């Protein structure tokens, strides 16, 4: 009955996770001071990290305690392609917070002048359109699914929801949903923190937003660091490792309302906002 203390441990998470995240959200909200143009792009980040709170997680939990899915073959799949996204529009809206800084620390006026509260908006949109795109098109089609008997078993099975794929599905959203994105993130913050680097309070808040980046790669890439192991090599990664991995990533979307609550502008708006 480590099944009902690991019920109770998942409902903090989730709870720890939403709560968070919404209060992220409402902070941007309710504080005009704090809507920049980078804090609307950060609304998106809160925005994915709440629906994991809400929906990946809370069913996620299920599978992993009860060790079956409970909820049909449908509603595995759909569960499956939100989690897909939410973990994709993650990275590009982390990958569009690197380039709109270095955009923003290169040229201050024109940055200033042109990007507007509506601009940022439909990127937004965007991204989210994207991602939906590449998360939820593939795993409709069944593009994913592998010839293996295994496999099979598994697909015909509405109790079974592991996401057993294909190697060229694996690789392919891989790369384009993780792997490209974090390369650009990672490209293009080095040259942010050449540039700062070269110039010397903007920068703590530059800092904050470095510090996000590392933890999301941190949380984020054992799991996909494995996914690719895994395709060359079916026996090398076991389940339960693999899936401590997945909950590495999960537990990315509690971290940033914490780190949040660092930043100096935030916490005030956070007090006045909760009657505090
Ligand atoms: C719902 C499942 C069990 C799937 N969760 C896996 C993880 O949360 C993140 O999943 C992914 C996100 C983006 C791209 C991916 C991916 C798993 C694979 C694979 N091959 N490609």
């Amino acid at each position: 009955q480590w099944e009902a203390g690991m019920s109770l441990l998942m409902a903090l998470v989730v709870l720890l996770i939403v709560a968070g995240n919404v209060l992220v959200i409402a902070a941007i909200g309710s504080t005009q001071r704090l809507q920049t143009l980078t804090n609307l792009f950060i609304t998106s980040l809160a925005c994915a990290d709440l629906v994991v709170g809400l929906l990946v997680v809370p069913f996620g939990a299920t599978l992993v305690v009860r060790g079956t899915w409970l909820w049909g073959s449908f509603l595995c799949e759909l569960w499956t392609s939100l989690d897909v996204l939410c973990v994709t529009a993650s990275i590009e809206t982390l990958c569009v917070i690197a380039i709109d800084r270095y955009l923003a620390i290169t040229s201050p006026f024109r940055y200033q002048s042109l990007m507007t509260r509506a601009r940022a908006k439909v990127i937004i949109c965007t991204v989210w359109a994207i991602s939906a795109l590449v998360s939820f098109l593939p795993i409709m089609m069944h593009w994913w699914r592998d010839e293996d008997p295994q496999a099979l078993k598994c697909y015909q099975d509405p109790g079974c929801c592991d996401f057993v794929t294909n190697r060229a599905y694996a690789i392919a959203s891989s790369i384009i949903s993780f792997y490209i994105p974090l390369l650009i993130m990672i490209f293009v913050a080095l040259r942010v923190y050449r540039e700062a680097k070269e110039q010397i309070r903007e920068h703590k808040a530059l800092k904050t937003l470095g510090i996000i980046m590392g933890v999301f790669t941190l949380c984020w890439l054992p799991f996909f660091l494995v996914n690719i192991v895994n395709v060359f090599n079916r026996d090398l990664v076991p389940d339960w490792l693999f899936v401590a991995f997945n909950w590495l990533g999960y537990a990315n979307s509690a971290m940033n309302p914490i780190i949040y609550c660092r930043s100096p502008d935030f916490r005030k708006a956070f007090k006045r906002l909760l009657a505090f």
